């Protein structure tokens, strides 16, 4: 089992998340309350080959994704909405997931994670033109 993004992450920064919300409609009490909890923000992460699983925590909250790269699987966009997700390599150390809403119209919604050469994990969500940035270390 050599280094891969596999390990425990704890955020160091974060970048737009505020914005990214407020584009997805959140309001601004619940943005506020919402950049003080992602300053908890926790990842863990067991990657075997293709195959990923994913635990995002803060204090109160915890969720769990398994996928494979190349097959869709169900999960939700950063504000609660049911999706269809696909994730696809970009190079050694990135993937990018396109989302698709199960139900409704909403802006579009996609997130990328990338290891860089330095042993940081750097997780991009995008919505419609605004990109959230959060930069994690090993725990
Ligand atoms: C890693 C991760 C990111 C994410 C960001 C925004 C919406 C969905 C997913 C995740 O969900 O892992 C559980």
């Amino acid at each position: 089992h050599m280094p891969n993004f596999s390990g425990n992450w704890k955020i160091i920064r974060s970048e737009n998340f505020e914005e990214l919300l407020k584009v997805l409609g959140v309001n601004v009490m619940l943005r506020k309350i919402a950049v003080a909890a992602a300053s908890k923000y926790a990842v863990e992460i067991k990657q075997e080959g293709d195959t990923f699983y994913i635990k995002v925590s803060t204090t109160v909250y915890t969720t769990e994704i398994n996928f494979k790269v190349g097959e869709e699987f169900e999960e939700q966009t950063v504000d609660g909405r049911p999706c269809k997700s696909l994730v696809k390599w970009e190079s050694e150390n990135k993937m990018v997931c396109e989302q698709k809403l199960l139900k409704g119209e909403g802006p579009k919604t996609s997130w990328t994670k990338e290891l860089t050469n330095d042993g940081e994990l750097i997780l991009t969500m995008t919505a419609d033109d605004v990109v959230c940035t959060q930069v994690f270390v090993r725990e």
